[PDB]
DNA sequence: GCCATTTTCGCGGCTATTTTTTTACTCCCAAAGTTCCGCTATCAGTTAGTAAAAT
């Protein structure tokens, strides 16, 4: 039991939330690479559906 | 060219009963085929009326 670990609700929720964050980070980087950001606000960059 | 070693391939019990999942995204225009409402017109069925027949 020193080589086996307990992983509970908080850890799993954090892992899946980080997965979603990576999913949106890819698209955020892709958009920020374009350059035309004069009228771009942060809420126009983030898609919460993933 | 045969003897051994590494790599795929296929397998791992039977009946029941509780319950769906989830990202990602241009626009416009001209040309063409299809549909939906309205009207017509014909035929067949139904129904009302009247004469023919029978009591």
């Amino acid at each position: 039991l020193g080589n086996r670990r307990i992983r509970s609700v908080g850890e799993m929720a954090e892992n899946q939330f980080r997965v979603g964050l990576v999913r949106v980070e890819r698209a955020v980087k892709e958009r920020l690479s374009l350059g035309d950001l004069d009228n771009v606000m942060p809420q126009d960059l983030i898609n919460a559906k993933p």
